């Protein structure tokens, strides 16, 4: 039998690239991690914020911090960013949601991780002045939905794949390239308990998704409430994300450098976009290693129908 | 080690049943079907309406044909109702949605397999005249949720009991019991894609749920697209889940005999409530096999809150 | 998809038996400790007069003691025999090696669980008395090779069964039946370092192997150290396995109850023959429930041409 | 969690070594081929000059090919040498032997597969010619043993290391390093159904292990069937393993190249010895690719006096 590996596959790309291949070595590290959070997972229940939440998050940097291509660390969880001691030292800068959606892991809700990975192009030492550079510095990023099947969707210059663990072989299979997502969907996914914080844009789009003007047949809406399952629905079945502003909350909710940032380079990346309302997610150049930032995201054209929106508004 | 396995728990409460435990083969012959359904799903990008939405409907039929405990199947994927020759027979009739969600498999969504299982309590010869039941006559019923652990809700008469399946000793483990549901919850969940659609009292219950009266925090929304994902959700924390009727489909879109009966006799088992708006989704005498019903269900409170409005408004 | 299941065998079986098949349950209650066994034992080094044959024997017990079908049961591992309490009481006596060639887990040799199962006919209160009884007893016997592959082989009054355990599944699906051993075979298995021991016959008959009387080509000699790996491999390519009588200890090595006992119910079951090379070990009635016996087994035709030297020599 | 990875291990080895590491990327492309067949190997009777024989010779060889490592393939399953086409070429010759023992496959007997990697220093395009190397000339080699557990033996340069293979992370994690062999052991294995054909030294010895001269407690005497088996089990309690040359075969059974040289490489990377009887395994300079070598291996002192012997007789 052959093909496929992701590794096969990544490296196959990094000699066209044509690369020192340490990338290699990282997804590598990675996708180590990424077995052992997807096999803890199926089995919460047997083993008994969250536990592993903290869990994965170690796992995680062990694996990165071992892999001999990073030097610098960004987790959702931890306070400050991580450095490479100098043994261990990389030319990578990772960002990173070990788990996401534990706040909702007790549905067997979908979860993921998500990544984003920077070259630190500095000759400084390394710090997070190295991890707070635009989405568009991204050489690597993408996510690993641990839904029915436990799936990693890459996205690299090149293009967008997809990749789903076959559990036995402990292998990750190319299942689908190069991924690029409907122009226009027929489905809008945000959460409506905000409709009152909500601004007059969002507010008129969902509007306009409920009773089309020309009348066509409505949207669907989906909400899972995991950002990592929705968009992944969005970039499969195309259609748009939504998690805008309000007034509450001024920037969002998801942060931007390990879930926002990547999303949208996997998003741009397979024809899709994001967008702040104000600004491609990914020109946004950050001062807060956990900032935040709103995220409109998925189908071209519907996003851009939302924009025209806010522009018309402002 | 000791403990613990359906199987082991659900002979020792047929024991003091105390039953002939043909019931108990029968969870067996279903387990095990489910437990081919969540290996076929974890490596569906691998393995290459749906294709084996016929797969698991069969497999699932092949497995309580031989259970010798059932005389009568129904299939949410068959036109007719399928009768266990005579060598097989057994006193249950058995109503399953082999896998829903299917439509929605692509998104590695939580998808599942829906049952209920009522006692033939006839003596003509079986035929469909005996799955056309109310959901009152229902012995067991319950659901699996193939998502990122794949768990079984079982309900009987007793209560609403829980199952991981540990997939390495291919075991399903009680990992909760007997579960019952908040008395009102934070969430509401519906494809508010109809708004057009939808009557007064779901627009308006929904308005409530944006807009508090008395102002407290506004609901969330979650909304998954796989009935047995967002059930258990609401099972879970609670809340509620509506798929309520529209008028261009008057009566819902999901089927009450293998999808509506069964989620309610668990709902209802746990504390929680069924209505169609209109009535107990339980009490329904059906007349097709295949009929379809609307369904409002979840945390008692909450449901109430819509049906007073119902009431309100007519 | 359909077929096939040990229980989906067994239960098919006791149908016509016809039976009350708690025997059923009871090879359930086995399987399930025979699927724990096997998952521990291929991570033994990941997982750090063994650990684990104290582990496994609980394990076994555990399983069988809430089987509700067994009253009495025995364990290489136990001093006393073990009696089921009244609540969970059932008409079979269990006698098992939970875990044999522990002596040699080190080696990533296979290792396995033996067991027999007689049926208490006694109406007094259950003990050890219930557990000696000739092998002629066994209602069902067989054993668990931890190989390559998990099998299990089992032979029951009608003939003998193999079965393989699919890893994914979590199922024991039956791969061979009604298996039978070559009537000769071009193997001999013995532990050769007690040549200084073995008495005249033993000597001349391995004699007889090496260099043919007629010349034919001399058998092979395989020797794993397992029991339970070195009879399958008899069963299967047939032969014949000896662990004969030394003088220093003059009834062998091997345990008659849970050990020489069902090694020989299957050999005779499947057409093969089990001899101490006095006397059919299926005849010996036992006095002593951790009592040994020396035991020879395999293809029909070699084991008489032993025994016509044991009767030439005596 | 932190630790270990084979990866993970040899990698950090290759730092020291310190090297461009491509013999890294080999052998995970040859894990990733062994997790394969491992699950293949587990699933054989579920799966119905054997099929897989065939079948992960070539899996083995798609992982080599596609590693990029390595320039000429050797594979006891092929007629003449494979040459890696200049694409892929890399700077390293594989012999291996994709499954040792499939012979014996349907005893559930445990089997492997063996493995030498030789640096290809030639300038010339490479061939056969290449292949053909003392065994002296081993950078790396081991073997995989699909027992109870799967496990992999590797040896380098350093010291022997042993690797087993979580089945659910599909990784092979570091169990033992480095390994040692006892200096004297308490077992001999040998096949005597050939004591016909066997030599003076090879007779006499066994008889010394049967009867001691100094009258110590004879040894044991195990013969598995495998030899992966058979060297490991010796690699670990020590001991001594024989399939020496015998009149009607001179030259032995085992072949050199992908079967005697690494398990001898191993062996005295382990503290073992490795001989014909008349030279170390390890300086045969071979002349055919398939050529055979009879072979005697294990703990040091043992070795040593079948050889005093061989050399008394000589
Ligand atoms: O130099 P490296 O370690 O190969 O990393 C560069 C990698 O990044 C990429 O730009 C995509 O991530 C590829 O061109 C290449 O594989
Ligand atoms: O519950 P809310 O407010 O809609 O936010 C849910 C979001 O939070 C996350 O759980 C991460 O914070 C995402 O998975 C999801 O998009
Ligand atoms: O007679 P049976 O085959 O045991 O079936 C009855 C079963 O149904 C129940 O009412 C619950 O499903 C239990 O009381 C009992 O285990
Ligand atoms: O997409 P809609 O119209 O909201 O319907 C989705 C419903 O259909 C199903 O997929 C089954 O028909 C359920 O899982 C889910 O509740
Ligand atoms: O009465 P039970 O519980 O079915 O046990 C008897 C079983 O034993 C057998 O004799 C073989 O073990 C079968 O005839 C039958 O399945
Ligand atoms: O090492 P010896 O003396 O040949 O005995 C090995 C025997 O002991 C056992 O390990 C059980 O006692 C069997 O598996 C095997 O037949
Ligand atoms: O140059 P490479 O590709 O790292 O190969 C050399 C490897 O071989 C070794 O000698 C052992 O196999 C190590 O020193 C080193 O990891
Ligand atoms: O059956 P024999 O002649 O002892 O040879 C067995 C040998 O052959 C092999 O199966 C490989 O040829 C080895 O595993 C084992 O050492
Ligand atoms: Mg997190
Ligand atoms: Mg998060
Ligand atoms: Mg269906
Ligand atoms: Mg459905
Ligand atoms: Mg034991
Ligand atoms: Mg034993
Ligand atoms: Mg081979
Ligand atoms: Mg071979």
């Amino acid at each position: 039998t052959n093909i496929v590996t992701l590794t096969r596959f990544v490296k196959e790309e990094g000699r066209k690239a044509r690369g020192t291949g340490e990338m290699t070595q990282l997804l590598n590290s990675l996708c180590t991690a990424v077995k052992a959070i997807s096999t803890a997972v199926r089995k919460a229940g047997i083993a008994h914020v969250k536990k592993l939440d903290v869990l994965s998050n170690d796992l995680v940097i062990n694996v990165l911090k071992s892999s001999f291509a990073t030097c610098v660390l960004v987790s959702e969880e931890d306070k400050n960013a991580i450095i490479v001691e100098p043994e261990k030292r990389g030319k990578y800068v990772v960002c990173f949601d070990p788990l996401d959606g534990s706040s909702n892991i007790d549905c067997l809700v979908s979860i993921g991780t998500i990544f984003g990975i920077y070259r630190k192009n500095s000759t400084d030492e390394p710090s997070e002045k190295d991890a707070l550079q635009p989405g568009r510095n991204l050489v690597a990023a993408g996510y690993a939905l641990y839904g029915s099947a436990t799936m990693l969707v890459l996205a690299m210059v090149n293009g967008v794949n997809c990749f789903m663990l076959d559990p036995a072989i402990g292998e990750f299979i190319l299942v689908d390239r190069d991924v690029k997502i409907k122009k226009k969907g027929s489905i809008y996914s945000i959460n409506e308990g905000y409709a009152k914080e909500f601004d007059p844009a969002i507010t008129e789009y969902i509007q306009r998704k409920k009773f089309p003007p020309d009348n066509s047949a409505p949207y669907g809406a989906r909400y899972v409430g995991s950002m990592v399952a929705d968009v992944h629905r969005t970039l499969v079945y195309g259609g748009i994300f939504m998690y805008p502003a309000n007034k509450k909350s001024p920037k969002g909710k998801l942060r931007l450098l390990y879930e926002c940032n990547p999303m949208a380079y996997v998003m741009e990346k397979a024809g899709g976009l994001a967008t702040t309302g104000k600004e491609a997610v990914l020109d946004i150049v950050p001062t807060d290693i956990h900032q935040r930032a709103p995220i409109i995201l998925g189908s071209p054209e519907d996003v851009t129908e939302l924009l025209e929106i806010y522009q018309k508004h402002a």
